[PDB]
Protein backbone atom coordinates (compact mmCIF):
# COMPACT_ATOMS: atom_id res chain seq x y z
CA UNK A 1 0.00 0.00 0.00
CA UNK A 2 1.72 3.30 -1.33
CA UNK A 3 -0.80 5.32 -1.56
CA UNK A 4 -0.91 6.08 3.10
CA UNK A 5 2.03 8.10 1.20
CA UNK A 6 0.16 11.04 -0.69
CA UNK A 7 -2.29 10.49 1.84
CA UNK A 8 0.27 11.69 4.54
CA UNK A 9 0.80 14.60 2.93
CA UNK A 10 -2.26 15.76 2.86
CA UNK A 11 -2.66 15.15 6.60
CA UNK A 12 0.02 17.23 7.46
CA UNK A 13 -0.91 20.25 5.50
CA UNK A 14 -1.88 23.70 7.07
CA UNK A 15 -5.04 24.37 8.22
CA UNK A 16 -5.68 26.94 5.92
CA UNK A 17 -4.09 24.97 2.49
CA UNK A 18 -7.50 24.57 0.48
CA UNK A 19 -7.84 20.53 -0.92
CA UNK A 20 -7.96 19.98 -4.36
CA UNK A 21 -10.47 18.45 -6.01
CA UNK A 22 -8.39 14.88 -6.27
CA UNK A 23 -7.08 15.42 -2.75
CA UNK A 24 -10.75 16.03 -1.46
CA UNK A 25 -11.88 12.71 -2.75
CA UNK A 26 -8.62 10.60 -1.57
CA UNK A 27 -9.39 11.90 2.08
CA UNK A 28 -13.19 10.64 1.23
CA UNK A 29 -12.62 7.29 -0.15
CA UNK A 30 -10.18 6.57 2.83
CA UNK A 31 -12.06 7.68 5.50
CA UNK A 32 -12.30 4.41 7.92
CA UNK A 33 -8.08 4.50 7.31
CA UNK A 34 -7.94 7.79 8.55
CA UNK A 35 -10.38 7.36 12.02
CA UNK A 36 -6.87 6.24 14.00
CA UNK A 37 -4.74 9.81 12.74
CA UNK A 38 -5.94 12.35 14.70
CA UNK A 39 -4.66 15.35 13.05
CA UNK A 40 -6.48 14.14 9.65
CA UNK A 41 -10.31 14.33 11.09
CA UNK A 42 -9.67 18.29 10.00
CA UNK A 43 -9.10 17.67 6.40
CA UNK A 44 -11.64 14.90 6.30
CA UNK A 45 -14.64 17.70 7.52
CA UNK A 46 -13.29 19.79 4.75
CA UNK A 47 -14.23 17.06 2.21
CA UNK A 48 -18.11 17.51 3.14
CA UNK A 49 -21.15 18.98 1.76
CA UNK A 50 -22.92 19.86 4.93
CA UNK A 51 -26.29 20.92 2.71
CA UNK A 52 -26.43 17.49 1.60
CA UNK A 53 -28.20 16.14 4.08
CA UNK A 54 -27.54 12.92 3.33
CA UNK A 55 -23.92 13.55 3.27
CA UNK A 56 -23.99 15.11 6.92
CA UNK A 57 -25.34 12.58 8.52
CA UNK A 58 -22.68 10.29 7.65
CA UNK A 59 -19.88 12.38 8.47
CA UNK A 60 -21.39 13.10 12.05
CA UNK A 61 -21.14 9.52 12.53
CA UNK A 62 -17.66 9.35 12.11
CA UNK A 63 -16.81 12.24 13.42
CA UNK A 64 -18.35 10.36 16.65
CA UNK A 65 -15.99 7.22 16.12
CA UNK A 66 -12.87 9.53 15.33
CA UNK A 67 -9.83 9.52 17.38
CA UNK A 68 -10.15 13.07 19.09
CA UNK A 69 -8.53 15.82 18.44
CA UNK A 70 -6.15 18.13 19.86
CA UNK A 71 -7.41 21.98 21.49
CA UNK A 72 -4.93 23.00 18.71
CA UNK A 73 -7.02 21.95 15.91
CA UNK A 74 -10.46 22.71 16.88
CA UNK A 75 -10.18 25.95 16.90
CA UNK A 76 -9.96 25.45 12.88
CA UNK A 77 -14.02 24.12 13.63
CA UNK A 78 -15.14 27.55 15.24
CA UNK A 79 -14.50 29.65 11.89
CA UNK A 80 -16.61 30.49 9.65
CA UNK A 81 -16.40 27.61 7.02
CA UNK A 82 -18.36 25.56 10.06
CA UNK A 83 -22.11 26.06 10.16
CA UNK A 84 -23.25 22.76 11.04
CA UNK A 85 -24.53 22.32 14.98
CA UNK A 86 -23.21 19.11 15.61
CA UNK A 87 -18.96 20.22 14.61
CA UNK A 88 -19.52 23.77 16.31
CA UNK A 89 -20.14 21.76 19.73
CA UNK A 90 -17.63 19.36 19.29
CA UNK A 91 -15.13 21.94 19.04
CA UNK A 92 -16.42 23.41 22.09
CA UNK A 93 -15.86 20.08 23.84
CA UNK A 94 -12.25 19.67 22.58
CA UNK A 95 -11.22 22.74 23.35
CA UNK A 96 -12.89 22.31 27.17
CA UNK A 97 -9.74 19.68 27.85
CA UNK A 98 -7.44 22.65 27.95
CA UNK A 99 -6.86 24.66 31.23
CA UNK A 100 -7.61 27.99 31.72
CA UNK A 101 -3.82 28.99 31.28
CA UNK A 102 -4.24 27.61 27.37
CA UNK A 103 -7.77 28.88 27.25
CA UNK A 104 -6.85 32.59 28.14
CA UNK A 105 -4.30 32.58 25.20
CA UNK A 106 -7.25 31.76 22.62
CA UNK A 107 -10.11 33.86 24.57
CA UNK A 108 -9.27 37.02 22.21
CA UNK A 109 -10.26 34.63 19.36
CA UNK A 110 -12.76 33.04 20.88
CA UNK A 111 -15.36 36.24 21.36
CA UNK A 112 -14.60 36.93 17.70
CA UNK A 113 -15.80 33.46 16.73
CA UNK A 114 -18.99 34.18 18.48
CA UNK A 115 -20.13 35.62 15.40
CA UNK A 116 -19.94 32.37 13.43
CA UNK A 117 -22.19 30.97 16.33
CA UNK A 118 -26.36 30.18 15.98
CA UNK A 119 -27.35 34.27 16.90
CA UNK A 120 -30.91 32.95 17.79
CA UNK A 121 -29.54 30.10 20.46
CA UNK A 122 -27.64 33.17 22.17
CA UNK A 123 -30.95 35.06 22.16
CA UNK A 124 -33.28 32.05 23.42
CA UNK A 125 -30.32 31.12 26.38
CA UNK A 126 -32.08 34.05 28.20
CA UNK A 127 -34.82 34.64 30.56
CA UNK A 128 -37.77 36.09 29.84
CA UNK A 129 -23.10 18.75 28.92
CA UNK A 130 -23.45 19.68 25.15
CA UNK A 131 -23.05 23.67 25.24
CA UNK A 132 -22.32 26.10 22.57
CA UNK A 133 -19.47 28.48 22.49
CA UNK A 134 -21.23 31.33 24.50
CA UNK A 135 -22.68 28.88 27.13
CA UNK A 136 -19.10 27.48 26.91
CA UNK A 137 -17.27 30.71 27.83
CA UNK A 138 -19.86 32.14 30.34
CA UNK A 139 -19.40 28.60 32.28
CA UNK A 140 -15.82 28.99 32.26
CA UNK A 141 -16.15 32.67 33.28
CA UNK A 142 -17.81 32.11 36.30
CA UNK A 143 -15.09 29.56 37.64
CA UNK A 144 -12.23 31.87 37.10
CA UNK A 145 -12.14 35.87 38.18
CA UNK A 146 -9.46 36.45 35.74
CA UNK A 147 -11.33 35.02 32.77
CA UNK A 148 -14.11 36.73 33.65
CA UNK A 149 -12.60 39.75 33.56
CA UNK A 150 -11.04 39.43 29.78
CA UNK A 151 -14.46 38.17 28.61
CA UNK A 152 -16.36 41.28 30.12
CA UNK A 153 -13.96 43.81 28.25
CA UNK A 154 -13.48 41.54 25.06
CA UNK A 155 -17.43 41.84 24.55
CA UNK A 156 -18.03 45.37 25.93
CA UNK A 157 -15.92 46.53 23.33
CA UNK A 158 -17.84 45.07 20.54
CA UNK A 159 -21.07 45.93 21.60
CA UNK A 160 -19.61 49.53 21.79
CA UNK A 161 -18.50 48.91 18.34
CA UNK A 162 -20.10 51.80 16.26
CA UNK A 163 -18.70 50.37 12.65
CA UNK A 164 -20.62 47.00 14.05
CA UNK A 165 -23.69 48.62 14.86
CA UNK A 166 -24.38 50.37 11.54
CA UNK A 167 -22.60 48.05 8.94
CA UNK A 168 -24.40 44.56 10.24
CA UNK A 169 -27.07 45.46 13.22
CA UNK A 170 -27.21 41.32 13.07
CA UNK A 171 -23.73 40.66 14.77
CA UNK A 172 -24.21 43.98 16.82
CA UNK A 173 -27.81 42.68 18.88
CA UNK A 174 -25.56 38.85 19.12
CA UNK A 175 -23.09 40.96 21.66
CA UNK A 176 -25.72 42.67 23.44
CA UNK A 177 -27.30 39.30 24.21
CA UNK A 178 -23.89 37.71 25.23
CA UNK A 179 -23.54 40.58 27.29
CA UNK A 180 -27.12 40.18 28.79
CA UNK A 181 -26.19 36.01 28.89
CA UNK A 182 -22.79 37.01 30.96
CA UNK A 183 -24.63 39.05 33.07
CA UNK A 184 -27.80 36.86 33.97
CA UNK A 185 -25.44 33.87 34.48
CA UNK A 186 -23.37 35.60 37.30
CA UNK A 187 -26.59 37.00 38.74
CA UNK A 188 -27.89 33.52 39.04
CA UNK A 189 -24.39 32.02 40.39
CA UNK A 190 -22.88 31.37 43.79
CA UNK A 191 -22.23 34.16 46.56
CA UNK A 192 -18.31 34.42 45.15
CA UNK A 193 -20.25 34.51 41.25
CA UNK A 194 -22.55 37.46 42.45
CA UNK A 195 -19.91 39.69 43.43
CA UNK A 196 -17.90 38.92 40.52
CA UNK A 197 -20.80 41.07 38.71
CA UNK A 198 -20.64 44.03 41.01
CA UNK A 199 -16.74 43.79 40.72
CA UNK A 200 -16.66 44.16 36.96
CA UNK A 201 -19.45 46.82 37.06
CA UNK A 202 -17.00 49.04 39.59
CA UNK A 203 -14.06 48.62 36.91
CA UNK A 204 -16.73 50.38 34.71
CA UNK A 205 -18.02 52.92 35.98
CA UNK A 206 -14.02 53.62 37.34
CA UNK A 207 -13.05 53.77 33.24
CA UNK A 208 -15.97 55.84 33.05
CA UNK A 209 -14.65 58.65 35.49
CA UNK A 210 -11.16 58.28 34.50
CA UNK A 211 -12.22 58.90 30.81
CA UNK A 212 -14.21 62.27 31.83
CA UNK A 213 -11.24 63.06 34.16
CA UNK A 214 -9.06 63.08 30.76
CA UNK A 215 -11.23 65.31 28.97
CA UNK A 216 -11.11 67.34 31.80
CA UNK A 217 -8.05 68.31 31.82
CA UNK A 218 -7.87 69.03 27.99
CA UNK A 219 -10.21 71.97 29.34
CA UNK A 220 -7.06 73.50 30.49
CA UNK A 221 -6.03 75.60 27.49
CA UNK A 222 -2.12 76.20 28.97
CA UNK A 223 0.80 74.22 28.11
CA UNK A 224 1.80 70.26 29.32
CA UNK A 225 2.94 71.59 32.52
CA UNK A 226 -0.11 73.67 33.34
CA UNK A 227 -2.22 70.40 31.85
CA UNK A 228 0.19 67.82 34.01
CA UNK A 229 -1.13 70.37 37.30
CA UNK A 230 -4.48 70.29 36.11
CA UNK A 231 -4.05 66.45 35.64
CA UNK A 232 -2.66 65.92 39.33
CA UNK A 233 -5.89 68.89 41.09
CA UNK A 234 -8.23 66.46 40.08
CA UNK A 235 -6.58 63.08 40.70
CA UNK A 236 -6.29 64.65 44.44
CA UNK A 237 -9.99 65.17 44.71
CA UNK A 238 -11.63 62.06 45.66
CA UNK A 239 -14.39 63.79 46.55
CA UNK A 240 -15.16 65.17 42.43
CA UNK A 241 -13.52 62.45 40.38
CA UNK A 242 -13.37 59.17 43.15
CA UNK A 243 -10.12 57.87 41.39
CA UNK A 244 -7.30 58.39 44.23
CA UNK A 245 -9.59 56.05 46.65
CA UNK A 246 -11.35 52.93 45.53
CA UNK A 247 -12.39 50.15 46.97
CA UNK A 248 -10.02 47.06 45.90
CA UNK A 249 -11.44 46.46 42.36
CA UNK A 250 -9.15 44.37 39.88
CA UNK A 251 -7.21 46.75 37.45
CA UNK A 252 -8.66 46.01 34.11
CA UNK A 253 -5.32 45.80 32.16
CA UNK A 254 -3.85 42.96 34.84
CA UNK A 255 -7.21 41.47 36.98
CA UNK A 256 -5.10 39.42 39.20
CA UNK A 257 -3.89 43.35 40.54
CA UNK A 258 -6.12 44.92 42.91
CA UNK A 259 -6.14 48.65 43.34
CA UNK A 260 -6.78 50.80 45.38
CA UNK A 261 -6.71 53.75 43.62
CA UNK A 262 -4.46 56.53 40.87
CA UNK A 263 -1.30 58.34 42.98
CA UNK A 264 -2.49 62.10 42.07
CA UNK A 265 0.96 63.65 42.29
CA UNK A 266 3.46 61.28 39.97
CA UNK A 267 0.41 61.58 36.80
CA UNK A 268 1.52 63.14 33.42
CA UNK A 269 1.04 63.65 30.31
CA UNK A 270 2.95 62.13 27.19
CA UNK A 271 4.47 64.79 24.96
CA UNK A 272 2.45 63.23 21.90
CA UNK A 273 -0.72 64.56 19.46
CA UNK A 274 -3.44 62.61 21.52
CA UNK A 275 -1.52 63.32 24.89
CA UNK A 276 -1.62 59.79 26.25
CA UNK A 277 -1.94 59.77 29.97
CA UNK A 278 0.91 57.91 32.69
CA UNK A 279 -0.71 57.00 35.59
CA UNK A 280 0.96 55.13 38.73
CA UNK A 281 -1.50 52.39 39.67
CA UNK A 282 -1.99 52.08 44.21
CA UNK A 283 -1.73 48.45 44.70
CA UNK A 284 -3.36 46.51 47.43
CA UNK A 285 -0.24 45.62 49.10
CA UNK A 286 1.31 49.58 48.77
CA UNK A 287 2.78 48.73 45.19
CA UNK A 288 2.81 50.89 42.09
CA UNK A 289 1.38 49.52 38.54
CA UNK A 290 2.86 52.27 35.86
CA UNK A 291 0.28 52.10 33.14
CA UNK A 292 -0.25 54.35 29.69
CA UNK A 293 -4.01 55.55 29.29
CA UNK A 294 -4.73 56.07 25.91
CA UNK A 295 -7.89 57.96 24.70
CA UNK A 296 -9.06 58.91 21.10
CA UNK A 297 -7.20 55.86 19.59
CA UNK A 298 -8.11 52.02 18.81
CA UNK A 299 -5.81 49.99 20.74
CA UNK A 300 -7.14 46.91 19.46
CA UNK A 301 -4.60 45.80 16.51
CA UNK A 302 -1.85 46.69 19.26
CA UNK A 303 -4.11 44.78 21.64
CA UNK A 304 -3.73 41.46 19.02
CA UNK A 305 -0.44 41.95 17.97
CA UNK A 306 0.73 41.64 21.85
CA UNK A 307 -1.88 38.83 22.90
CA UNK A 308 0.11 37.21 19.29
CA UNK A 309 3.69 38.23 21.01
CA UNK A 310 2.45 36.73 24.16
CA UNK A 311 1.93 33.14 23.15
CA UNK A 312 4.73 33.38 21.42
CA UNK A 313 7.11 33.87 24.05
CA UNK A 314 4.72 31.50 25.99
CA UNK A 315 5.55 28.66 23.21
CA UNK A 316 8.88 29.84 23.03
CA UNK A 317 9.37 29.16 26.60
CA UNK A 318 7.14 26.13 27.21
CA UNK A 319 10.66 24.54 24.51
CA UNK A 320 13.27 25.86 27.00
CA UNK A 321 13.96 28.71 25.52
CA UNK A 322 13.26 32.28 27.22
CA UNK A 323 14.68 35.02 24.72
CA UNK A 324 13.90 37.77 26.96
CA UNK A 325 10.99 39.47 25.39
CA UNK A 326 8.44 42.17 26.40
CA UNK A 327 4.74 40.96 25.68
CA UNK A 328 3.15 44.38 27.86
CA UNK A 329 0.11 43.75 28.45
CA UNK A 330 -2.66 45.79 25.89
CA UNK A 331 -6.47 46.27 27.14
CA UNK A 332 -8.68 47.78 25.03
CA UNK A 333 -11.69 49.70 27.31
CA UNK A 334 -13.64 51.16 24.35
CA UNK A 335 -13.03 51.62 20.40
CA UNK A 336 -12.20 55.00 21.85
CA UNK A 337 -10.05 54.06 24.62
CA UNK A 338 -7.43 51.67 26.68
CA UNK A 339 -4.75 50.79 28.93
CA UNK A 340 -1.21 49.55 27.97
CA UNK A 341 1.35 48.29 30.85
CA UNK A 342 4.20 50.58 31.21
CA UNK A 343 7.61 49.39 30.40
CA UNK A 344 10.76 51.40 31.91
CA UNK A 345 12.97 51.88 29.11
CA UNK A 346 14.84 54.68 26.62
CA UNK A 347 13.92 54.83 23.02
CA UNK A 348 16.68 53.52 20.53
CA UNK A 349 16.26 57.52 18.71
CA UNK A 350 17.20 58.73 22.27
CA UNK A 351 19.92 56.21 23.36
CA UNK A 352 22.01 57.51 20.15
CA UNK A 353 20.98 60.92 20.64
CA UNK A 354 22.35 61.09 24.30
CA UNK A 355 24.98 58.48 24.30
CA UNK A 356 25.79 57.86 20.43
CA UNK A 357 25.08 54.11 20.73
CA UNK A 358 23.45 50.83 22.14
CA UNK A 359 27.08 49.62 23.11
CA UNK A 360 27.64 52.97 24.74
CA UNK A 361 25.01 53.13 26.41
CA UNK A 362 25.48 49.21 27.68
CA UNK A 363 28.66 51.00 28.90
CA UNK A 364 27.60 53.47 30.66
CA UNK A 365 24.59 51.40 32.70
CA UNK A 366 26.22 48.21 32.67
CA UNK A 367 29.95 47.82 32.65
CA UNK A 368 32.29 45.04 32.91
CA UNK A 369 35.92 44.70 32.43
CA UNK A 370 36.25 41.00 30.99
CA UNK A 371 32.56 41.28 29.58
CA UNK A 372 32.38 41.45 25.84
CA UNK A 373 33.41 45.03 24.25
CA UNK A 374 33.18 46.37 28.60
CA UNK A 375 29.42 45.45 28.36
CA UNK A 376 28.08 42.62 31.80
CA UNK A 377 27.84 39.02 30.16
CA UNK A 378 24.26 39.16 31.61
CA UNK A 379 23.35 42.41 29.67
CA UNK A 380 24.89 41.52 26.14
CA UNK A 381 22.99 37.56 26.45
CA UNK A 382 20.15 39.51 26.80
CA UNK A 383 19.67 41.71 24.24
CA UNK A 384 21.41 39.37 21.91
CA UNK A 385 18.25 36.79 22.94
CA UNK A 386 15.28 39.67 22.53
CA UNK A 387 17.19 40.97 19.07
CA UNK A 388 16.69 37.35 17.94
CA UNK A 389 13.19 36.75 19.19
CA UNK A 390 12.00 40.02 18.22
CA UNK A 391 14.14 39.99 14.28
CA UNK A 392 11.61 36.20 14.22
CA UNK A 393 8.13 37.82 15.27
CA UNK A 394 8.64 40.73 13.53
CA UNK A 395 8.99 39.11 10.29
CA UNK A 396 6.47 36.31 10.81
CA UNK A 397 3.84 39.21 11.83
CA UNK A 398 5.02 40.99 9.17
CA UNK A 399 5.47 44.64 11.18
CA UNK A 400 6.13 47.86 9.38
CA UNK A 401 6.79 51.43 10.49
CA UNK A 402 10.05 50.50 11.90
CA UNK A 403 11.68 53.44 13.35
CA UNK A 404 14.36 54.32 15.99
CA UNK A 405 11.61 55.69 18.05
CA UNK A 406 9.19 52.39 18.69
CA UNK A 407 11.96 50.50 19.44
CA UNK A 408 12.29 50.53 22.80
CA UNK A 409 15.85 49.60 25.22
CA UNK A 410 16.08 48.80 29.31
CA UNK A 411 19.30 48.92 30.86
CA UNK A 412 19.09 45.14 31.67
CA UNK A 413 19.56 44.56 27.82
CA UNK A 414 15.88 43.79 26.65
CA UNK A 415 15.12 45.22 23.68
CA UNK A 416 11.25 45.38 22.01
CA UNK A 417 8.92 46.45 19.76
CA UNK A 418 5.83 49.25 20.33
CA UNK A 419 3.73 50.70 18.29
CA UNK A 420 2.31 47.90 15.71
CA UNK A 421 0.14 50.63 13.70
CA UNK A 422 1.38 48.76 10.26
CA UNK A 423 1.33 45.07 10.45
CA UNK A 424 0.95 41.73 7.81
CA UNK A 425 3.49 43.59 5.47
CA UNK A 426 2.16 46.96 5.10
CA UNK A 427 4.69 49.78 6.24
CA UNK A 428 4.18 53.88 5.47
CA UNK A 429 6.96 53.52 2.55
CA UNK A 430 7.09 51.22 -0.51
CA UNK A 431 9.19 48.24 -0.93
CA UNK A 432 9.47 47.12 2.58
CA UNK A 433 12.40 44.40 3.55
CA UNK A 434 11.04 41.32 5.02
CA UNK A 435 13.63 41.50 7.95
CA UNK A 436 13.38 44.48 9.87
CA UNK A 437 16.85 44.79 11.13
CA UNK A 438 18.63 47.35 11.21
CA UNK A 439 22.36 48.69 11.79
CA UNK A 440 22.43 50.31 15.38
CA UNK A 441 20.67 46.37 16.37
CA UNK A 442 23.93 44.66 14.72
CA UNK A 443 26.50 47.50 16.28
CA UNK A 444 24.82 47.01 19.51
CA UNK A 445 25.92 43.62 19.75
CA UNK A 446 29.50 44.57 18.61
CA UNK A 447 29.34 44.30 14.27
CA UNK A 448 28.94 41.63 11.85
CA UNK A 449 32.13 39.26 13.06
CA UNK A 450 31.41 38.87 16.70
CA UNK A 451 30.49 35.59 18.75
CA UNK A 452 27.38 37.68 19.70
CA UNK A 453 26.10 38.05 15.88
CA UNK A 454 26.92 34.25 15.28
CA UNK A 455 24.85 33.24 18.80
CA UNK A 456 22.05 35.83 17.76
CA UNK A 457 21.45 33.87 14.01
CA UNK A 458 22.19 31.06 16.12
CA UNK A 459 19.00 31.97 18.17
CA UNK A 460 17.10 33.29 15.34
CA UNK A 461 16.98 29.81 13.70
CA UNK A 462 16.05 27.94 16.86
CA UNK A 463 12.90 30.73 17.62
CA UNK A 464 11.99 30.23 13.71
CA UNK A 465 12.20 26.67 14.07
CA UNK A 466 10.18 26.37 17.09
CA UNK A 467 7.62 28.66 15.89
CA UNK A 468 7.31 26.91 12.70
CA UNK A 469 6.12 24.13 14.63
CA UNK A 470 3.41 25.88 16.21
CA UNK A 471 2.49 27.52 12.83
CA UNK A 472 -1.39 25.11 13.16
CA UNK A 473 -2.21 27.26 16.52
CA UNK A 474 -1.12 30.75 15.23
CA UNK A 475 -2.93 30.04 11.67
CA UNK A 476 -6.11 28.97 12.89
CA UNK A 477 -6.19 32.06 15.85
CA UNK A 478 -5.40 34.84 12.52
CA UNK A 479 -7.97 32.53 11.12
CA UNK A 480 -10.77 33.71 13.97
CA UNK A 481 -9.86 37.04 13.21
CA UNK A 482 -10.49 37.86 9.51
CA UNK A 483 -13.59 39.82 10.28
CA UNK A 484 -12.86 41.81 13.20
CA UNK A 485 -12.11 45.54 12.91
CA UNK A 486 -8.30 45.24 13.10
CA UNK A 487 -7.62 48.08 10.29
CA UNK A 488 -4.50 45.88 8.70
CA UNK A 489 -6.87 42.85 8.68
CA UNK A 490 -10.31 44.33 7.55
CA UNK A 491 -8.43 45.90 3.91
CA UNK A 492 -7.52 42.19 3.01
CA UNK A 493 -9.52 39.60 5.17
CA UNK A 494 -9.41 37.07 2.47
CA UNK A 495 -5.36 37.26 1.95
CA UNK A 496 -4.54 37.62 5.54
CA UNK A 497 -3.61 34.11 7.20
CA UNK A 498 -1.77 33.58 3.90
CA UNK A 499 0.38 36.72 4.77
CA UNK A 500 1.29 34.94 7.99
CA UNK A 501 1.18 30.84 6.82
CA UNK A 502 4.00 32.07 3.84
CA UNK A 503 6.84 33.67 6.52
CA UNK A 504 6.50 30.29 7.90
CA UNK A 505 7.93 28.61 4.52
CA UNK A 506 6.06 25.45 5.19
CA UNK A 507 7.14 24.33 2.03
CA UNK A 508 10.40 23.72 3.20
CA UNK A 509 12.46 21.58 6.02
CA UNK A 510 13.84 22.34 9.29
CA UNK A 511 17.34 22.16 7.59
CA UNK A 512 16.39 24.30 4.15
CA UNK A 513 14.35 26.68 6.56
CA UNK A 514 17.45 27.48 8.95
CA UNK A 515 19.47 27.93 5.40
CA UNK A 516 16.61 30.99 4.42
CA UNK A 517 16.46 32.33 7.66
CA UNK A 518 20.66 32.83 7.66
CA UNK A 519 20.35 33.89 4.07
CA UNK A 520 17.63 36.51 5.07
CA UNK A 521 19.49 37.70 7.72
CA UNK A 522 22.55 37.90 5.01
CA UNK A 523 20.23 39.83 2.83
CA UNK A 524 19.10 42.48 5.10
CA UNK A 525 22.37 42.75 7.14
CA UNK A 526 24.04 43.19 3.33
CA UNK A 527 21.29 45.87 2.07
CA UNK A 528 22.13 48.32 4.82
CA UNK A 529 25.64 48.76 2.99
N1 LIG B 1 1.73 53.25 20.89
C1 LIG B 1 2.52 52.86 21.90
N2 LIG B 1 2.65 51.54 22.12
C2 LIG B 1 3.37 51.20 23.19
C3 LIG B 1 3.95 52.11 24.08
C4 LIG B 1 4.57 51.59 25.33
C5 LIG B 1 4.14 50.41 25.91
C6 LIG B 1 4.85 49.95 26.99
N3 LIG B 1 5.90 50.60 27.51
C7 LIG B 1 6.24 51.74 26.89
N4 LIG B 1 7.32 52.38 27.41
C8 LIG B 1 8.01 53.56 27.08
C9 LIG B 1 7.71 54.30 25.94
C10 LIG B 1 8.45 55.45 25.69
N5 LIG B 1 9.43 55.89 26.49
C11 LIG B 1 9.70 55.16 27.58
C12 LIG B 1 9.04 54.00 27.92
N6 LIG B 1 5.61 52.28 25.83
C13 LIG B 1 3.80 53.48 23.73
C14 LIG B 1 4.53 54.62 24.39
C15 LIG B 1 3.68 55.63 25.16
C16 LIG B 1 3.89 57.07 24.82
C17 LIG B 1 2.61 56.40 24.45
N7 LIG B 1 3.08 53.84 22.65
Amino acid sequence: SGIRDQLNIIVSYPPTKQLTYEEQDLVWKFRYYLTNQEKALTKFLKCVNWDLPQEAKQALELLGKWKPMDVEDSLELLSSHYTNPTVRRYAVARLRQADDEDLLMYLLQLVQALKYENFDDIKNGLEPLEQDLCTFLISRACKNSTLANYLYWYVIVECEDQDTQQRDPKTHEMYLNVMRRFSQALLKGDKSVRVMRSLLAAQQTFVDRLVHLMKAVQRESGNRKKKNERLQALLGDNEKMNLSDVELIPLPLEPQVKIRGIIPETATLFKSALMPAQLFFKTEDGGKYPVIFKHGDDLRQDQLILQIISLMDKLLRKENLDLKLTPYKVLATSTKHGFMQFIQSVPVAEVLDTEGSIQNFFRKYAPSENGPNGISAEVMDTYVKSCAGYCVITYILGVGDRHLDNLLLTKTGKLFHIDFGYILGRDPKPLPPPMKLNKEMVEGMGGTQSEQYQEFRKQCYTAFLHLRRYSNLILNLFSLMVDANIPDIALEPDKTVKKVQDKFRLDLSDEEAVHYMQSLIDESVHALF
